[PDB]
């Protein structure tokens, strides 16, 4: 009931007791744990006071005001408020305060150290979907400011009978495109290859080339979604080059600075967000080892280790190994020389490390999901492959939930 | 109650229904996932029956006679043994049987392709350390096979009492001794430093140097243990040049060719093995990762950036990214070059997905640690990475288990 986790690097141990108060549950059992499944498996008023309840309990605790008559009074408002509209709505500070948390109880994000640095853009008086576009604009102006990133969340109106849900149809506010080709391969990127053709269908005129920014697709209060180019103005992009190859150049890569997600769900308080984008900035090995060389994404590890000239007969030769590092590399150097904010697998894990130390103690623990946490490339030499990490739910907290096309009565 | 496992590399689905004849408890719960927690946590006759049974149910499965009278008087003749002895005896064939099962149960051992080619030496009859001695001297000899390795297990007497213990103390057979400087610092291993004060106060004699192979702690019937050195002349070592850079031999780095476990705990049937060596070959990663790299462990990233001239001030010109690829094609090449068995994360990690497939289509699932599969660099360039793994405790398996010198009366 009061569980130690232990750093095989340092000999330091952490004692958790915050996963007491995990609510949701982890898809493990006794007799199984499901710590690799990606993926883990209309609200009523009955459930709503108990989650609003245990919201504000904690909100109010968190501004040193627990049990006041400042709390009471509100959890007798948001009561009464769930009586007659059988939802309810949250205060400013209720929204940027369970925001902020939802990133905190983030437990597959290592970039948490950040998660009260979080700017919060209510858009909760969106109507329509070209009030999306606008709050969006805003948001990835704000977050990239010129390189100099800045973490920011936008949030649309709380879902409310289900189908009148807002949704942003994009998995990132930012994505390149991916076409399939006459021969059967793909230009572009193959993750967003169907979600490229839906926009074709809504009516997207593609640039059927590598690098092209797909438009977004925003659904507003449950209608049928509407296609928006982002001014390209507003798109920073990085080209890729090495500090020591110049033929890196030749490879004409280039990445976007601003990493965005925006198919997740937000829930705060049982209220659920159906859009709620979010942003930071990267960390270098989500380009350029997985965007770059998943063999289901660019897959570039081939051009490189050709380019490198190196013994790719043989799998012994590591030469994927050796042009992977050199691709990180690039994708590092050439965010800094622009000014652009990155980090690198080792600093950003060594903030971890760090942040869980902080809520190991000022918190009572941290959820974290190792198999998340540890980054795609050199495991063990970074600190947090050495570190025992619990997992488990705590709310607010970031969702999943299905592509809006799967669900949408259309 | 058919649980679907799912590759996001290849968009392949398994279904498990071997996690049903799950048996013992992971340490995850419904709240919490203990994925990342390194160790997760006498017998009776009344106890002893069930788990006799179920193995001896599986065993005589696995021969086409379950069932059978063979099967039936089985378990009527261990049944009354147990009866008479509160313990058993197994057949060499259950023997056999039960401890390539274990292998082929372990969820964290990426090389199981090979579970049913083990080459399992009875050591049931040894009375003394020395017995001992000469029986892991011939799994050495047996196992190294002048470099064409082969996988064995030699199997000392089961637990009893509790008291009178089979142990091998050395946490491998091979491994180097490790000493702390008079200025703190740490010759040879770090992780063995420990052990290598227990035998110098059990008496040995140490060349104070970095790669000195330790001598064998070997305890027998519970009595107290006793010091051998294994015959350099079966140890076979392996000299770690670069094909490329030469200055690598001036590193002056080798490494033992014959990876043994000698601490773990075999359980086959309710019976307890506690002395259990076994072997197969390296993983490239294991020497080059690991034991070279591990901060806590050879720790020579620094030295090996210093002769490549890396640029060490920024830990964003991933110095040690590169540094480690170049170790990792070291201790491949020089294995290969000396046709002393080895397998590469790449090679490896391919077969296991294979193996998996096989066991889910054979055996209905395949438990498996993705924590401890996923190679320690490399990781999502390797098949493993994108393959979502059930964890989940199967019998006959290896268990952790106490070092010898924290519970022996001594
Ligand atoms: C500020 C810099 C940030 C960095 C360096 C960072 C880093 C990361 C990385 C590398 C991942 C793994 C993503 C993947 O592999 O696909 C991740 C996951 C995640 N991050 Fe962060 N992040 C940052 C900011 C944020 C912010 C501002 C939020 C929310 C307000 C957030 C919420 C999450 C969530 C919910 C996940 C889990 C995504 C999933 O399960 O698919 N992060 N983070
Ligand atoms: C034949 C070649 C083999 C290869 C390439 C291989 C590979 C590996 C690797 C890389 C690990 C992780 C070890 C670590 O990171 O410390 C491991 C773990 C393990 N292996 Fe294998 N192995 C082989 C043979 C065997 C054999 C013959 C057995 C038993 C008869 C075995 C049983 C185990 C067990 C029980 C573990 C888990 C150890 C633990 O939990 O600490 N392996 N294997
Ligand atoms: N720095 C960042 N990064 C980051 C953070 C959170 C989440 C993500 C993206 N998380 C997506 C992972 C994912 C999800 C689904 C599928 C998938 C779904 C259906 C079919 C096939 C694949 C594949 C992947 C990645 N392989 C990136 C930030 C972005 C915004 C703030 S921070
Ligand atoms: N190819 C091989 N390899 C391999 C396979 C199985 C197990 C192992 C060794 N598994 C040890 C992992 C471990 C355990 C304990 C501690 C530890 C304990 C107390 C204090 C500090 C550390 C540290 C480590 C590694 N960091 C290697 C093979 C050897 C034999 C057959 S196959
Ligand atoms: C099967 C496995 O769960 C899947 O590949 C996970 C592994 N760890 C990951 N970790 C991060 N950060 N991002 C990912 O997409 C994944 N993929
Ligand atoms: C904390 C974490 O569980 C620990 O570092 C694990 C991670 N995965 C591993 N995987 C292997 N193969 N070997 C290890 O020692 C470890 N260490
Ligand atoms: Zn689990």
């Amino acid at each position: 009931r009061f569980l130690k986790v232990k750093n095989w690097e340092t000999d330091v141990v952490l004692t958790d007791t915050l996963h007491l108060k995990s609510t949701l549950e982890t898809g493990c059992t006794e007799h199984i744990c499901m710590g690799s499944i990606m993926l883990p498996s209309v609200a009523t008023k009955d459930q709503l006071f108990p989650l609003a309840k245990e919201f504000l309990d904690q909100y109010y605790s968190s501004i040193k005001r627990f049990g006041s008559k400042a709390h009471m009074d509100r959890l007798e408002e948001v009561n009464k408020e769930i009586e007659s509209t059988s939802t309810y709505q949250l205060k400013d500070t209720e929204l940027i305060y369970g925001a902020k948390h939802a990133w905190r109880n983030a437990s597959r994000c290592v970039g948490r150290i950040q998660w009260s640095k979080l700017q919060v853009f209510d858009a909760r008086d969106c109507t329509t979907a070209h009030g999306m576009f606008n709050y969006i604009c805003n948001h990835v102006k704000y977050a990239t400011n010129k390189g100099n990133l800045r973490s920011a969340i936008t949030i649309f109106p709380q879902r409310t009978d289900g189908k009148h849900d807002f949704r942003v149809w994009n998995s990132q506010l930012i994505r390149y495109a991916g076409y399939k080709q006459p021969d059967g391969s793909t230009l572009g990127d193959p993750a967003n290859v169907q979600f490229t053709e839906i926009c074709i269908q809504q009516g997207w005129k593609a640039p059927r080339g590598r690098f092209d920014v797909l438009p977004l697709l925003l659904q507003a209060n449950g209608n049928d979604p509407e296609l928006f180019q982002i001014p390209p103005e507003l798109v920073l992009e990085v080209p890729i080059r090495h500090p020591k190859f110049d033929w890196f150049k030749d490879l004409g890569l280039k990445w976007y600075g601003l990493p965005a997600v925006s198919n997740m769900l937000l829930e705060i308080g049982g209220l659920e967000f159906s859009a709620c984008p979010f942003s930071g900035w990267y960390m270098g090995t989500e380009i350029g080892v997985r965007d770059y060389c998943d063999n289901s994404r660019y897959n570039i590890l081939e051009e490189v280790a050709k380019k490198m000239d190196l013994d790719m007969r043989k799998t012994s030769s590591l030469w994927k190994d050796q042009a992977l590092v050199e691709i990180n590399i690039a994708v590092l150097y050439s965010f800094q020389s622009d000014k652009v904010t990155i980090v690198d697998h080792h600093s950003a894990t060594e903030s971890f490390i760090k942040h869980m130390e902080n809520e190991y103690r000022c918190r009572g623990g941290c959820p974290a999901d190792w198999v998340w946490i540890v980054p795609p490339m050199s495991g063990s030499i970074t600190p947090v492959f050495h570190q025992e990490m619990l997992n488990y739910r705590l709310t607010p907290s970031f969702e999943y939930q299905p592509d809006p096309w799967n669900t949408h009565v259309w």
